[PDB]
């Protein structure tokens, strides 16, 4: 199933994720439809807490033929270094972007749709993508690194676009 992605201003983007208890059935469906709706909303990722589901699950496709499912189950960030930053947008503030500043590497443990655990390093966009979704699961979102006056131009703009 597609499932609906919260926009800004709503406040229900702002919750903090509880850990996964077990990956099982349920987690496992909630995941594939977290892949249906990033892939028909052409996101590259996309954090549980977006589709009002307040737990530690995300996805991500950061490949050219979006064909490389990732999924961050109780994602932990172990190490991170450098700094980096690009024109970041996202599915809850629709059509907007800007650079936010970011590690350049990160290595994180987490679990994958079977409930296995691994660590992966990663670096460039994928490094990008995963801090961006880990913010999502803290109630944080790319526009909260930006001036009040950005902020307000960004706010103005997807409610207009909601509106339309
Ligand atoms: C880059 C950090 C991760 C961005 C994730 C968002 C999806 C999101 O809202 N997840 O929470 C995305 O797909 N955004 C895209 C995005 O920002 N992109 C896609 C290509 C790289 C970057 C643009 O610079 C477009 C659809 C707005
Ligand atoms: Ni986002």
């Amino acid at each position: 199933s597609v499932l609906q992605v919260l926009h800004i201003p709503d406040e229900r983007l702002r919750k903090v994720a509880k850990p996964v208890e077990e990956v099982n059935a349920e987690i496992q469906r909630i995941v594939d439809d977290m892949f249906e709706t990033m892939y028909a909303e052409e996101g590259i990722g996309l954090a549980a807490t977006q589709v009002d589901i307040h737990q530690r699950i995300i996805v991500i496709d950061v490949s050219e033929n979006r064909d490389e499912r990732l999924v961050l189950i109780n994602p932990e960030l172990l190490e991170k270094s450098g700094e980096t930053g690009i024109e970041e947008g996202c599915l809850s503030i629709p059509e907007q972007r800007a650079l936010v500043p970011r590690a350049e590497k990160v290595k994180i443990r987490a679990l994958d749709r079977d409930g296995k655990p691994f660590e992966l390093e990663a670096d460039g966009l994928l490094a990008i993508c995963i801090q961006h979704e880990m913010d999502h699961l803290v109630g944080k979102l790319f526009m909260d690194y930006l001036s009040p006056l950005k902020q307000q131009r960004i706010r103005q703009k997807v409610e207009k676009l909601d509106r339309l």
